[PDB]
Order: structure tokens, then C-alpha cells, then sequence
């Protein structure tokens, strides 16, 4: 029986609503959850979900060298699978496996409607407007190891004043566009769910990178390849669009 | 020394113009090429490129069980790497490795601008305009596995004529279109390098699945992986973008 690890995430992961306790994995639904009973299904396995206690996804400490969140689960074999809107990067595959993708996105900007900004380019060089990311998050962490001339101007603005434009959940992150001159670094297709909610928001210029989401497991784990079929069968079978219409 | 199988396909792999004759690895330009230089620095190895025998893919005669093309190659261990426009579907990925996809794509319909088709479904619920796809080809397994209304019609339609209406090459099934009442099944990223030297030619509705390209790799390959981090790096430094901005 499979120890899944994962984190809370509209629409992906979240606690049902009810009026009588729920207990178990009755406690959660969304896509994830809707995605990982699939895989349950194809795979014929059963599965204990937990959420990762620290509350993070995965980012390494440059000193020590250290891992945390769903990452660090996976790696102490504390989890089989991370089951999340968990991104494939190129310094995570180098300490776990991910099945390939079940969702393609990427970077991008969530600002208010009708500013005359156009791009990430338009931050970079002013001031006024501030900008931020999910500290230790994936976006975060592609703005730090970023040699990209326009982008490294921008990582050195947010390092500098990270105590106050890097946040510490997409929601705080969101409530920080609503309410101060602020322009937010997301992933695209937590964008697109949030400019339906929010009718004064948009995203602003097109996609800056280009990763995926995808299935994390502990490296040289056998689910990854047999996962990645069950995967590649879904997205054939025009299941993961039909769940992704679902939840956005 | 990594024997690389590969084929011919404009852009992704070509034989190179000049006034004299090349020999060995430098008969060949393209993206798929360039893409193979790249990783050939960052994980440092030599190779030796080979146009498939079979002038074929991969994919498995119904009757023998029996595998062809590039994917065979890798299968029987004739090949190190497989590094051309060839599709991660979930039925190869039962019997070879892929590294992550280098490009995201999607299959997709191929016509003349200004007629009253707008979709799939508008193609099936008729019969003057023919249709088909690449015999063998991922796009025609796509439809042959499907079990979606639409495209179950489609495939019953193609392969009562599939004489006729299922060629042997994209540049075959482009001179379809050019030449007569068809629309022909390709893949989006090779209709948009079309659609650019053939002025009449236009995408007919969306994208019908989402499908990616990878490296081939033989099963239980140490250069998967290897390979998957090399491409992740690629394009997280924007050398992938370049690339396809580079050959379109
Ligand atoms: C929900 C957040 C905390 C996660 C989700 N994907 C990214 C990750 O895999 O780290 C993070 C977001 C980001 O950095 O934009
Ligand atoms: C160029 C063709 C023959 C190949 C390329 N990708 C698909 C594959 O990987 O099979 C085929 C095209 C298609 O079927 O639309």
C-alpha cells in the first residue's frame, strides 16, 4: 500500500466540504485527487494519502545542501509518490524521478487589467511596481539560477528585497496583486484558474519558460516508468483534458 | 562511440546543401541534429549517425507482434539513441524508453484556407473530402486505438480506404492536399513549418491530442535519464526556443 505525498492546492488538492466528518482519503478532492484515483485504477494500487508536513515543495539549501517538502519525502523513501502540481526541473530530476508530464505550462505574470505593462521585460526595468514569486518555489528558483540578461536584473530586484515581495503561498502571493502596486510571478495554468475568480486580474506577456507537472517518485523507482504510461494512456484517452475542464 | 538512428524529415533532419560532397555526420543538418550536437557536448560523447534501414518509425504489425523502424532498432539494440521527430505515445513507451519531450505538440488537420470545415467532427459526418494520416505513423495509431465517437468514425473511414487515403510521408500527404479534395492528419508542429511554404494550406481547428517528442532510447538506458536532464537544462536557457526559431 503506497504512501502518497502531496500539499493543498486549488484546484488540484483540497479538503472536500461537508457536513459529517470525513476521514482518510475522503478528506480530499481535485484533480490530483481525481488523477491519482485513475492511476490507482490502471495500476492496480492502493494508496494512503498524506500531506507533506513542512507545507513545501521542494527546494535545496545552497549551504548544507539539504532538501525539503515533498522532495525530501521522496528521497528519504518516506513517500512512493508525490502526487502535486509538482514541476519537472532540471535540478529536482537530479534527486528524484517524475513520470512525464500530465500538464504542460509555464512561467508568466498576474497583474491587474490596463497597465502599460506588456512583458517581463516592462518589470525589469522599473521599480514602481513591485514584483514576487513562491519563496523556494520552482518559479523562484528559475529566476536564481537565471543567466537570462532581462531576468537576472529581476532576480537581483526581488533577492534584494525578498523579506517583502517573495511570498510564501500562491494565495498570499494573489492577495498581494489585489492589494498593492504588485505584479506576481505564477505558473500559467494557476493563472488561468485564478482570472476567473479575480474578473480585474489578467496575465500579463506570454509564457517565460516552459516546464511541465508530473508524477514525483523516489529515483530508480519502478512506478515512474509504469506511471508514465498510465499517464501517456489518459492524455490518449482525452481523460486529463476532460479533468482539467472539470476542475477550471 | 553511441550509434544514433534517425530519418530524414524537414526540418528535424535533412542532408546538408553545398557545392561538394560530405561524408560521416556532416551529410546532415536540422534542429534534430542540432539538438543531438548539444547534448553530444553536455554529456560528453561521440556518435555516429544512421538514417533508419526501414525508412520507417516505429510501429508493430498486428498479426507477428512484431516491431519496425527506428523504434525496432533501439528494441534490438542496433542503436543507442533514437533522436528525431518521434512521438512519445504510451504503446512505445511499452517497449522502449523516451526522455522527456523536446517539443510539445499535437496532432492536427491540415487543409485548404476558406472552406466551410472548421474540425475534426465536420470531416467524419462526410465523405467528398477524403482524409488520412501517415501509414504506421503515431497519427494513424491514434485514431486506430481510439474509442472516441468522432475519431472511431475517422479511423472506419481511412481504413476502408486506407489504399487510398493513408500515405507513406508527410511530404506525400501535403501533394494529397495540394492535389485533390483531402485533408490530411499531421502533426501541428509540421503543419506550422508548412503552412509557412505552401501559401494556401491552413490548421483546420485545434489541436486533437497533445503528444510529445523525445529521444528514443532503448529500455533501461542509462542515457534516459542522462538525456532528460540535458534537455530540461536546454530548455530552462532558452536553447530549445532558439532552436525552433532557428529552422522555422
Ligand atoms: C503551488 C506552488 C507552491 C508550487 C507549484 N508548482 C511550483 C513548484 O513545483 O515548485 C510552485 C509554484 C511556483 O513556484 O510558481
Ligand atoms: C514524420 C512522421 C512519419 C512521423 C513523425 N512523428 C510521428 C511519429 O512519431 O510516428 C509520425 C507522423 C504522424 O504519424 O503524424
Amino acid at each position: 500500500s503506497l504512501i502518497v505525498t502531496t500539499i493543498l492546492e486549488e484546484p488540484y488538492v483540497l479538503f472536500k466540504k461537508s457536513d459529517k466528518p470525513l476521514y482518510g482519503n475522503d478528506r480530499f478532492e481535485g484533480y490530483c485527487i481525481d488523477l491519482l484515483r485513475e492511476l490507482s485504477t490502471i495500476l492496480g494500487f492502493t494508496y494512503e494519502i498524506r500531506l507533506v508536513e513542512d507545507g513545501k515543495y521542494g527546494a535545496q539549501d545552497d549551504v548544507n545542501g539539504q532538501w525539503n517538502g515533498m522532495v525530501r519525502e521522496l528521497i528519504d523513501h518516506k513517500a512512493d509518490l508525490a502526487v502535486a502540481p509538482l514541476a519537472i526541473t532540471y535540478v529536482r530530476e537530479k534527486v528524484i524521478d517524475f513520470s512525464k508530464p500530465f500538464m504542460t505550462l509555464g512561467i508568466s505574470i498576474l497583474y491587474r487589467k490596463g497597465t502599460p505593462i506588456d512583458s517581463a521585460d516592462d518589470l525589469a526595468k522599473q521599480t514602481k511596481i513591485e514584483y514576487g514569486a513562491v519563496e523556494d518555489g520552482a518559479t523562484m528558483t528559475f529566476f536564481k539560477k537565471s543567466k537570462i540578461s532581462t531576468y537576472d536584473k529581476m532576480w537581483a530586484f526581488m533577492s534584494s528585497r525578498r523579506q517583502s515581495v517573495l511570498v510564501k503561498s500562491n494565495e498570499e502571493g494573489i492577495q498581494r496583486v489585489l492589494t498593492s502596486d504588485y505584479a506576481f510571478l505564477m505558473e500559467s495554468t494557476t493563472i488561468e484558474f485564478v482570472t476567473q475568480r479575480n474578473c480585474n486580474l489578467t496575465q500579463i506577456g506570454g509564457l517565460i519558460d516552459s516546464k511541465g507537472y508530473g508524477v514525483g517518485t523516489p529515483m530508480g523507482s519502478p512506478y515512474r516508468k509504469k506511471i508514465t504510461i498510465a499517464i501517456l494512456q489518459l492524455q490518449e484517452e482525452g481523460k486529463l483534458h476532460m479533468m482539467k475542464e472539470k476542475w477550471w
